[PDB]
């Protein structure tokens, strides 16, 4: 597990999601993959330094992984991205989800009285339409984030 928040990492987020897929296989369900990339860590390590943004990190991670199901994965994918398995998702439901999980990103740390926060960036992948392995739908979730941005 990622040492700074406790989450499972790339490498675990990979072990389990595949076992995941496999049973939405079996089971005939939905699996929605978020990518969440958050921008504001290079403003608040360069003025208040990396240990600030850690402890945003720490919250944000805690934060997060209170709002999702406990049975769905909250992964520390890199530096300040993050990435999210929903089992048994439905297309109906997603609005409500990222409404959920950008505005607990968006939250403010208060870091010795100091607010910082970060801006959240979502792309969505949906198993089975847009890939067969968990590899195949995080790098179309990334490249949908990218191009929203544009
Ligand atoms: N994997 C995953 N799927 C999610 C999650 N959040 C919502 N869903 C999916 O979205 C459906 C509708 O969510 P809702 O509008 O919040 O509508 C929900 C909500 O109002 C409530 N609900 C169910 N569980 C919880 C919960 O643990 N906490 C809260 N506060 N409400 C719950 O019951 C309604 C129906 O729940 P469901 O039949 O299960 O139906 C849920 C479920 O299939 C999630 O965090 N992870
Ligand atoms: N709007 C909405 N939010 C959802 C949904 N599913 C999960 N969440 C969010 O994710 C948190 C953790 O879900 P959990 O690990 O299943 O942990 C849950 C779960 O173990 C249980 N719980 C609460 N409501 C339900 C429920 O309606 N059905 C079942 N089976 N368990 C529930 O209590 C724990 C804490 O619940 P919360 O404090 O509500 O905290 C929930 C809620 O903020 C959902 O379908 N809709």
């Amino acid at each position: 597990h990622d040492p700074l928040t406790g989450l499972p990492n790339r490498r675990y987020f990979f072990e389990l999601g595949n076992r995941y897929l496999d049973l939405a296989k079996r089971e005939g369900k939905k699996v929605f993959v978020l990518f969440v990339d958050l921008a504001g860590f290079k403003a608040i390590n360069d003025t208040y330094g990396h240990l600030s943004g850690d402890e945003v990190l720490k919250t944000v991670s805690k934060r997060i992984l209170d709002r999702v199901r406990r049975s769905d994965v909250v992964a520390r994918y890199g530096g300040d991205e993050f990435t999210i398995l929903l089992y048994d998702m439905k297309e109906e439901y997603l609005k409500s989800l990222l409404e959920r999980i950008l505005s607990t990103f968006r939250e403010p740390v208060r870091v010795e009285n100091k607010h910082l926060s970060v801006t959240p960036n979502i792309g969505v992948a949906r198993f089975p339409e847009d890939g067969e392995n968990l590899e195949e739908l995080l790098k179309v979730a990334d490249m949908r984030m990218y191009k929203a941005k544009e």
